[PDB]
């Protein structure tokens, strides 16, 4: 696939302490076409369920819809393309043939633009799959790491390295959201990269990506997203429908934040 | 309410041309909540049907909320509030009481931010409401207008002097959104002024509001905002529950365009 070129591929050095999460990360089509980012959470039983973290806004909110989805795991650019280079912005050479069909919807709600799946098809061994874990705390974090699928080609990954800001959506009033602020000629995000985790320095999901202003040419502020936050929802829409925490924490351990599950 | 100064009470003479629409806009809550903007839409039937346009990202797409939301008509300034003074930017003056409970969901849909809800209560004659017409032709037009509750707040006008552009979101490829830039000084959209119509020249719905970069202090290419468009969801996601077309023209008429209906 085709993204903007200031972006990471992830076997570059910057993933070098990331290589168990890229592996939750997928790529997923909707009615057939390549559509938004998703990724793999574990869960305070540690039990391999499939549960798939995406956004509300990329429309896999009926069982209907769900039941067709293809997901893709491991597609990524073979070697490191140098950032900001034409071979970054050039199509890579991804393979779409490690993939799984199908899931149901176990929660969305719209505030916080999430939606978790759960996908139909365990988990191949094969596949070398990590389930990622998450801290629903309610704080920001000094600096966090987004792994995506920008314009839903090879995997990529960007960096902040300042402070997270709480906030409404692009900025408003209110809670929902972690502001990220993307690094000034680092990666960023881009249609189709929604949906994907944003990592806090220990690796835990904090939220997945909303929207918001970046793209390789923004600068200052406008250099930045925005991630619907796992705090916010957790207790989402005040029914197991629209929440988080039925699903992350169905026996009730009371755990605030969790690690992450290899698949080995 | 209260929302940005440089907003336009519907009230001033800047309203003169809308007398009509203005009446087809209303503001709404959400479990209780003030939250969001929509407008009535008339159908080729001419029939009076309680067809109500949001946004949705306002997230009323299933029964229970859509069942409990109340919608407030002709909430707005009494007089028109110099627009840019602090007069504007104070609570205004206007009713609550003037309102109605309740709605089912015809349709919803992500890619255009839709939702077409239909109000339980059939029009009150007093309430003096207006259903808009409508056309979804695939163009630009030389300007439009905005009627909608920024911060759902009192009701406002924004106009736009300049043509309307067709994207995607945030101004990605794609053409599921009108773009619409406002005047350096004029009135612009906020946070909760989503799910409100944009009118072409003519008076006819084109689109309602998702979200963009405006405020009132955006400039330039910022001062701006997105619409998802009836063209895109008349054909919607291809069913009649997430389509346009089975409601708004049931009769099969084959219109392209229709005007507005009043209460009179
Ligand atoms: C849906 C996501 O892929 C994008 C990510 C954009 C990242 C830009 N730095 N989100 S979005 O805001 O563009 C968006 C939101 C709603 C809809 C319906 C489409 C796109
Ligand atoms: C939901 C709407 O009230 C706003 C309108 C913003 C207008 C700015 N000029 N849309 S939004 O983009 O801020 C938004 C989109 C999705 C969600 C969940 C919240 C807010
Ligand atoms: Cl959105």
């Amino acid at each position: 696939g085709v993204s903007g070129s200031c972006n990471i591929d992830v076997v570059c050095p910057e993933g070098n302490g990331h290589r168990d999460v890229i592996r939750s990360v997928a790529a997923y089509s909707r009615q057939g076409t390549m559509w938004c980012t998703g990724s793999l959470v574990n869960n305070s039983a540690n039990d391999k369920k499939m549960y798939f973290l995406t956004a509300n806004h990329c429309g896999m909110t009926t069982a209907a819809i769900a039941s067709s989805m293809v997901v893709y795991w491991n597609y990524q650019n073979s070697t490191c393309r140098a950032p900001g280079s034409s071979s970054s912005g050039a199509n890579g050479d991804g393979s779409l043939a490690q993939s799984q069909t199908g899931a149901v919807v176990r929660a969305t709600n719209a505030a916080s633009d999430f939606t978790l799946l759960e996908l139909n098809t365990a988990a191949n061994p094969a596949y070398n799959l990590f389930w990622a874990g998450w801290d629903r705390r309610d704080q920001n974090f000094a600096g966090a790491t987004a792994i995506h699928h920008p314009n839903v080609a090879e995997k990529r990954i960007s960096h902040s390295t300042v402070a997270t800001e709480i906030s409404g959506y692009n900025g408003a009033t209110g809670t929902s959201h972690l502001h990220v602020f993307w690094q000034a000629s680092g990666g960023v995000t881009e249609p189709g990269s929604s949906g994907s985790p944003i990592y806090s320095p220990e690796k835990r999901v904090l939220g997945q990506l909303h929207g918001g202003p970046s793209s390789c040419s923004a600068t200052g502020a406008d250099r930045s997203d925005y991630y619907g936050r796992v705090f916010t929802s957790w207790t989402g829409g005040g029914t197991s429908a629209t929440r988080l925490s039925d699903w992350l924490d169905a026996a009730g351990t009371g755990a605030q934040f969790i690690d992450g599950l290899d698949s080995t």
